[PDB]
């Protein structure tokens, strides 16, 4: 049965909830944090699991929850390193650059120093994001694990359109809105939407996009999507799709 | 031509530079801290770089460094993957039981009170690491709980019993080529050396020191690290662990 991995219930579980009741997919909840993950020993709480769907709010518990369950065997949808791939800006900047997909321009300095380089070299104004809007070079100095002393850059970009969050399941862009209004997805905007899931490893997630003067840039991939207001706004069942899913890929 | 990229200069990224010089392989030293790391635009210090050893003391400036040159499409000697496999101790623990590898007792909290929980029931005493970079009793445990992807993680271990020392050995590619007890030389043997070997790959390959326990149970996989240090094992094992290690990469090139 599936597993769905929680520790604080949104609306966006409870609307899960409450669709694999009504969809008949045999299913239970489990508590994380109360979750005893000794390798070599399958928990009790996952007795009877095939398949689990990490929905954790907290993202270093969603990630160590989902490593446990690799090496329980059991598939986990969002594996770990699409979790780690999308809450992580480098690696998810690096994976759409191999991917070839069209993103602003981007770069990263490891001290305060190599920062101010490339944000004056980028001009101002620039984009300064946690890892995990800079005015000028006065606002630039005044700002200034794996994560120590990492500085994502990126360039500021035009938008003469909304930005765009679409609603990716497995090779399907499902849902669209535009940032809340609904977006009729297009041939463009759902390719480029399932290429950015498949970059950083595939599975369900939320691609948002900027629609800029250069065209359609992928800003981020989220790997644990929030869709709670989406169903009512898009029309479309997110999270019924989501569970379908991920019941095919059990084992 | 090879990229050595590093940050604080340790007698390891000397002996890199003198090793190369002596080898003959083109290389170049790559200050990271100082290189502009834009995707899209290959820095002028990567010119003509075709492999790359990450040699940085900073971890996270290591695995950005190896994954912007995975962006570049230039091999880096320790990718990514193998990086993080290896700072994280639970990634690492999960990719040992994965591979079916011998290892303490291990797991994994993500609460003050779970970690309780699972210490008492493992008995005391237990043992406690940082995910990244001795429990006596349940109050020692209380007392050392309330003292990115890292945010309230509890990396819990067996106390383990140690009859024999300590091994440390340093794998090359599909080759243990030195090993040492913790200093003094262990002869490599066909069980270290093939287990050794076995970690490596369970990380996702290349060149890592895997830190070995000689417990009741046998040999356990204790730790693999990404970036070894070898400064004092090259006089101990008689081993050249520097020349291997650019060979290596070398090899790689592209």
């Amino acid at each position: 049965m599936l597993a769905i991995l929680y520790d604080r219930i949104r609306p966006d579980e409870r609307m899960l909830f409450e669709r694999a009741e009504a969809l008949g997919l045999p299913y239970k909840k489990v508590y994380v944090p109360a979750l005893p993950m000794v390798l070599g020993e399958r928990p009790k709480e996952l007795e009877g699991v095939t398949v689990a769907l990490e929905r954790c709010v907290s993202q270093s518990r969603g990630l160590a929850a989902a490593r446990y369950l690799t090496a329980l065997g059991i598939p986990v949808v969002n594996r770990p390193e699409v979790i780690e791939a999308c809450g992580d800006k480098w690696a998810t900047s690096v994976a759409l650059a191999k991917a070839g997909l069209p993103q602003p321009k981007t770069a990263l300095a490891t001290d305060r120093e190599e920062a101010l380089r490339l944000m004056e070299a980028f001009g101002y104004p620039v984009v300064l994001k946690p890892v995990i809007x800079x005015x000028x070079x006065x606002x630039x100095x005044x700002x200034x694990g794996f994560q120590h002393q990492l500085f994502y850059i990126q360039e500021y970009v035009e938008k003469p359109g909304r930005d765009i969050r679409v609603f990716v399941v497995g090779e399907r862009a499902i849902a669209a809105i535009y940032r809340a209004e609904n977006c009729p997805l297009t041939e463009e905007v759902a390719r480029l939407s399932v290429k950015a899931a498949e970059a950083v490893g595939g599975g369900v997630v939320a691609v948002d996009l900027f629609e800029s003067e250069r065209g359609l840039l992928v800003n981020e991939v989220n790997h644990t999507m929030e869709f709670k207001n989406s169903v009512h706004t898009t029309g479309v069942d997110i999270p019924g799709e989501i569970l379908k899913y991920a019941w095919s890929l059990a084992s």
